[PDB]
């Protein structure tokens, strides 16, 4: 019946850096999913009220989209790869526990995790 609030996307205590790796992320990584046809359920946090599901943030204690990485590259959020990968693999695990298998959601998800294994396949090697 209420949303929670978003995941934080700033933190001026919480050290960060920009590096290649992060750049890729940023600029071939989340460009990529963004644009795809299937990403605008991901480009958002999920609005459980409108959607009227209130077990969504029952289940998904670690919510995680893709405005919220967008917004965490933009501010360099991050201090290392890893971390913004974790935030994609976040997103996606979400989708695969909360939906029934083989959802029209999930096949959304499964598109958008195969181009993103591809552009991580190519992680440039750092600095
Ligand atoms: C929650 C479970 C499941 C899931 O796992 N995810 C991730 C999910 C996410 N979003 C949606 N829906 C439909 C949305 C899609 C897009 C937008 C969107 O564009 N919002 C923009 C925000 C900014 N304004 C200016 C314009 C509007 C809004 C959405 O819902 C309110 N459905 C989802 N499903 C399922 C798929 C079908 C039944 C629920």
């Amino acid at each position: 019946s209420m949303n929670p609030p978003p995941p934080e996307t700033s933190n001026p205590n919480k050290p960060k850096r920009q590096t290649n790796q992060l750049q890729y992320l940023l600029r071939v990584v989340l460009k990529t999913l963004w644009k795809h046809q299937f990403a605008w359920p991901f480009q958002q946090p999920v609005d459980a009220v409108k959607l009227n599901l209130p077990d969504y943030y029952k289940i998904i204690k670690t919510p995680m989209d893709m405005g919220t990485i967008k917004k965490r590259l933009e501010n360099n959020y991050y201090w290392n790869a890893q971390e913004c990968i974790q935030d994609f693999n976040t997103m996606f695990t979400n989708c695969y526990i909360y939906n029934k298998p083989g959802d029209d959601i999930v096949l959304m998800a499964e598109a958008l995790e195969k181009l993103f294994l591809q552009k991580i396949n190519e992680l440039p090697t750092e600095e």
